[PDB]
């Protein structure tokens, strides 16, 4: 079921954009750990005295990193005569969101028709405003309302490259890495109550809930009118024998926050070759495989869908694999991204749903926990 | 002349800490940049609740990266009881320095015979204090000082792996990179005025003034009897055309600390190469590279001392040659390690001065400023 209910007009997901306290270093390190190029900058070299922002893109995946400068290069300005690109940064707010979080997602930024109006009626249907309609360069609209935590979700509109004062990156600095990833399909939030949460962002939206197929968390998932924009939220389910990652997360991220960012690839195999090539030279670590009885199961729930060839493939490269009534999903996780156990990446593929493929195709992998700890136990054998 | 005048033992220097805002990242980073091994670690894994450090190696260089987590974690904690692993970390030490100066070296470590007596003889002789001397595991002793700015010097010694309550890192984990990097040659801050950091400095240590054979800066270098642990010292010099580099480092860092660490590769072309191979791949980028001319003026200056194959190579890597009176100096700097004008990497390869390679063999560089500015004219030619 699909009422379509969006208040208003959402497009895709537009970029996710990191707040640190370095972000040369989180760019270099995400670029070279997941096949992203240098592609857009705002910093000293643009006349930007307030924040450095490095862009990094795979396919139509875009990564943002911001970090403060001193305040004092900026001192003298005002909001009216400001150098900053980004009109919604705040040194102050960066500063106690990264001493408070550590690394992690400041703005889930989704791209919509017009977001002067996606603001008012948000804000007019409940959506606590973070930052008001601004017009850069008489061509691109932003703002951002509260998401969950400090995480904002931030609304961009294009009249008609990045943002206005962003500077394409030189072809020297900038070399074509490229491992398969093409696009983001979802961005999951954690939180200490799943009820509240869910009335507020569906309250604002008009975002609908997507229809699914005990160990840790319960969750629902909103989307958009074509359930191309994907925000599932996680709430802990307290009294385990093992506690919840989803309370672990909340305890060292103080708060609720961003949890994981699903990225599709147009070939995983292809992209998880070449991540865990270079997981021990700078890149990204995986979570541990599943046990071979994992795979020894496979056959049995997919059989019609991989080879015995690209399931042995899932084997070596520790892939999972899901299964609804419309699709199939495969996917994988990374280990944390920074120093705290809180934010990690999935990457996904997904095969069935062909009409274009309709979103989340295959699901968000529901049955890979019941499936984890059967597979577990038969290994124990 | 060396009045071999240090008021305490001083070995060789032992490890410099950078304090990071997420100290994963920018290891990660440093490690394929530089081709340094991940070896000891103290985070939540070794149940340090306090702080993450991450120490990378190559050869006897010794790199450390630390970040705090939330102070929540500890908040039960006192010093009598803490996990930390270092126990001058101070969560809002930490965060001060890095949200005052970004990404930056905290500590100089120098191994000592007798840390305590350093610090006692050191404060009695004018340091300003900054940490006790405190015990390890009956094995480890750590005391530090204040240096310049918020950068101290950190003496540790050792009765008889890293420090206690550090782990090796597993091999999987620790890919061994290498690029030729072998030992820290020397570290040097920028301050408001030369004049009063060195007579502080050499007042607590004894170290004596390096002997040495108009362009931004003046400078002196402190030095240990050995002339093993080298510390020059930059101050700007104002009211130039060209603004001073040296000014523009106490602007971007918020006042005085460390503007450049230079690491001795036994083979610095095979190291300008790796790192150069890099440098768009989550690497380190180089200063630009001197005019052909530079290269057209060395067979003049170091024609005995380099083939015209040793000379062409520097010039394809862009490396620079300086020489004084008993060796010669091959030099090349990075630009700056993170986002501001700040810190950056100086690579040093010295030859000559052979007795094992007496300290500062062929210097520091002095000559390359004039030299650099009269290759610039010619090529303008
Ligand atoms: C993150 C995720 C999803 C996922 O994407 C997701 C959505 O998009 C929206 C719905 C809610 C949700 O969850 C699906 C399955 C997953 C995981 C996962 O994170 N984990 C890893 C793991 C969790 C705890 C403890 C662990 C201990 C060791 C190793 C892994 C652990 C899984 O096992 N499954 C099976
Ligand atoms: C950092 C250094 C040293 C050096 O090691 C050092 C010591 O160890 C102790 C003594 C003081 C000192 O200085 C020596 C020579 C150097 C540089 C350097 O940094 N630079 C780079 C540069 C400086 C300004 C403006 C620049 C603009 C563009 C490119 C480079 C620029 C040089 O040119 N020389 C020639
Ligand atoms: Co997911
Ligand atoms: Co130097």
């Amino acid at each position: 079921k699909n009422p379509k209910s969006d208040k208003f007009k959402v497009k895709r997901f537009h970029h996710i954009e990191f707040w640190c306290g370095d972000a040369t270093n989180v760019a270099r390190r995400f670029s070279w750990g997941l096949g992203m190029r240098f592609s857009a900058k705002s910093d000293l070299s643009t006349g930007n005295m307030v924040h450095a922002s490095y862009l990094l893109t795979s396919g139509d995946l875009r990564f943002l990193f911001t970090a403060p400068y001193s305040p004092s290069l900026s001192a003298g300005e005002i909001k009216p005569t400001t150098t900053a690109s980004i009109p919604s940064f705040d040194h102050g707010s960066c500063r106690s969101f990264f001493s408070s979080h550590g690394l992690g997602v400041r703005a889930v930024a989704i791209e919509v028709e017009d977001a002067e109006s996606a603001f008012s009626i948000s804000v007019a249907n409940g959506a606590i405003p973070s930052s008001p309609p601004i017009v850069l360069n008489e061509a691109v609209t932003i703002a951002e309302v509260k998401l969950y935590g400090d995480v904002v979700l931030r609304y961009v509109s294009y009249k008609a490259e990045f943002l206005p004062g962003f500077e394409r990156v030189e072809d020297a600095s900038s070399f074509p890495l490229d491992y398969g990833i093409r696009r983001l399909d979802h961005a999951v939030g954690n939180v200490p109550e799943l009820g509240p949460a869910l009335t507020y962002v569906a309250g604002f939206t008009g975002f609908h809930q997507f229809a699914e197929f005990e160990s840790g968390l319960n969750w629902a998932v909103l989307a958009s009118n074509d359930e191309m924009v994907l925000l599932p939220i996680n709430e802990p389910v307290h009294g385990t024998k093992r506690k919840s990652q989803i309370q672990t997360y909340l305890e060292h991220n103080e708060g609720a926050g961003l949890q994981h960012l699903a990225l599709m690839s147009e070939d995983i195999f292809r992209t998880l070759r070449e991540m865990r090539k270079r997981s021990s030279i700078g890149g990204f670590d995986f979570m541990p495989s599943p046990p071979p009885t994992y795979y020894q199961n496979l056959k049995k729930r997919v059989g019609d869908v991989l080879s015995d060839d690209q399931i042995k493939e899932c084997e070596e490269l520790g892939i999972l694999v899901d299964r609804d009534d419309q699709g199939t999903l495969l996917q994988i996780f990374t280990k944390p991204l920074g120093d705290r156990p809180t934010i990690f990446i999935e990457i996904i593929q997904r095969v069935g749903c062909m009409m274009y493929q309709s979103g989340g195709c295959g699901g968000f992998g529901k049955g890979n926990f019941s499936e984890l700890f059967k597979s577990i136990e038969e290994y124990e054998k």
